[PDB]
């Protein structure tokens, strides 16, 4: 069994007639897993901001299942639209990018394979990486790199980026990667930068914050939160939130699980993953 | 699934040909569960200081299984006796009393049903509760009550106990319970006292400390620690130990799980249980 799949689903404490949210449908792994544990009175409501994820979800032929296209920050609204306030028995969030977003160079997440410098989980709307970098001030880019990338060279990288875009506007991931490599002495030099930019383009951290906030208001008594963070910056947020809300009383923190050596050798990208689980009290 | 059984066993990350220790055999629940996941090359070594537990283990007819009668603090020695140093793939400890110890009034753990004031997990040796209380100084008893019981009234309770034993030596659990109730104003008054005395008679906290210490030396690379604490005083120890030894590098802490509302309503005594999991690194 794995932390990432088996433990995360366990965390939801599924009952057959319960009502669950998969806030990060992706390719339906968790969703299918949850559905297989639901009875005929069970209900699964799924969310994803990525159209391709919606395209997968669309094919699921189950009257108990539905999908919403939008950010999981609007979780509270979705639940209100359906008069489900206080009737959610579990919310699962499997945070970060999907494998298709990573593997399809055209989605523009990769500095390894060339593609449009995009980085949007939802390319239907909002500002792309290229546009953001094309308009942003040096100080802005620097702050993004330091805060979301933990990039020591944020200032010089931001400088080099601004200069480049002043002279020859960047449009492709490989251009960005090459500018970052050049700007830095000498892992790959552009990794943290790409993470920082991605996190900015997608508001990933604030998204998590807002979803966690709304979760308290939508959960039934005994309702579960089962949240997988991909890396430290997300996890910091999940931990802070569970800590603040369980000390005293609206939540009871039920703990935290990380993948062992075997699971990480089996799956490399699980390296920094952290599952956290909590439960809505009666307060 | 439960934290107490399913999650704890998951924590061991069992491979079919691995070598595991169940340090708290009890009635063989975990042991049977582990065995069912072992192949023909697998090995389970079990420990318990309680003869009745040995009497259960004895009936298990499996060449892969063996039982040792002694404190789990001697874990390191047992493993050395068998030339298994560095070859243990997992150690499970399910801490505290067994249900039979609780339910059999004659074992003298209960202030509800009368029995000999004993409280020994291993009645074959060591000093009983009655003997300890019969010889101990007021200040000693007081310290035990405060530290292991978190009993506010430790001083007056210790005083009353000393006086009682000076006049009419206590020999039965109900005598102790009545003395404690009388000594205190007015839950049940004797609960914390009984816990404190039990913990002293059995050295439960130091036992845990020593076993954790030896575990580092016996574990193979990737070897697991899966430890269930029954209450806060044990858990404090497990947490401290995993924290100290994973910051920097001999252990990697893999997290912590607590039972949710449902599991605690299903099982009352799981109320304060905490599962912690770790893994031996290569250091
Ligand atoms: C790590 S994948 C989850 C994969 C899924 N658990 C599975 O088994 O296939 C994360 C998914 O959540 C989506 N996502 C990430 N953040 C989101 C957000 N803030 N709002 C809506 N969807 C989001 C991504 O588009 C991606 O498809
Ligand atoms: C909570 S019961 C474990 C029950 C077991 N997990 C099962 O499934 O049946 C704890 C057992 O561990 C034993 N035990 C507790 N502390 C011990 C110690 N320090 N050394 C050896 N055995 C101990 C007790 O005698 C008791 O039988
Ligand atoms: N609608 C929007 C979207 C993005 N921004 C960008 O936010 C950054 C603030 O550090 C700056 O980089 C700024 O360009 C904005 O100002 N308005
Ligand atoms: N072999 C032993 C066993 C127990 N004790 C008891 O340990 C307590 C120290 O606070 C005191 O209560 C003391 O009686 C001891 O001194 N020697």
């Amino acid at each position: 069994t794995t932390v990432l799949l088996d433990e995360a689903v366990n965390g939801l404490n599924i009952r057959p007639d319960g009502i669950y949210i998969d806030g990060t449908f992706g390719r339906g792994g968790h969703s299918r897993l949850i559905l297989s544990q639901l009875g005929e009175e069970g209900r699964l409501l799924a969310i994803d901001r990525d159209p391709q994820a919606i395209a997968v979800a669309k094919t699921i032929d189950d009257p108990r299942f539905s999908i919403i296209h939008g950010p999981f920050s609007a979780l509270g609204e979705y639940v209100a639209e359906r008069d489900l306030i206080g009737k959610i028995d579990g919310i699962l969030l499997d945070l970060g990018v999907s494998s298709p977003q990573l593997d399809d160079a055209e989605r523009g997440f990769s500095f390894m394979r060339d593609g449009p410098l995009d980085m949007r989980m939802d390319p239907t709307r909002g500002q792309s990486a290229a546009e953001w970098l094309q308009t942003a001030e040096e100080a802005d880019i620097a702050w993004v790199l330091k805060t979301y990338g933990e990039e020591r060279f944020a200032k010089r990288i931001a400088r080099a980026i601004v200069e480049r875009n002043r002279e020859q506007p960047m449009t492709r991931t490989k251009e960005l990667a090459e500018v970052v490599a050049a700007a830095t002495p000498v892992k790959h030099p552009a990794t943290r930068t790409f993470q920082a930019v991605r996190i900015w383009v997608n508001s990933e951290l604030e998204e998590i914050e807002q979803a966690l906030k709304s979760s308290l208001n939508v959960l039934a008594p005994g309702g579960r939160l089962s949240i997988i963070s991909f890396h430290s910056l997300e996890d910091r947020i999940v931990k802070r939130f569970m800590r603040e809300n369980s000390r005293g009383r609206q939540l009871r923190a039920l703990g935290k699980l990380m993948p062992g050596e075997e699971e990480v050798a089996e799956n490399p990208r699980a390296r920094s993953s952290v599952l956290r689980i909590a439960e809505r009290t009666n307060a």
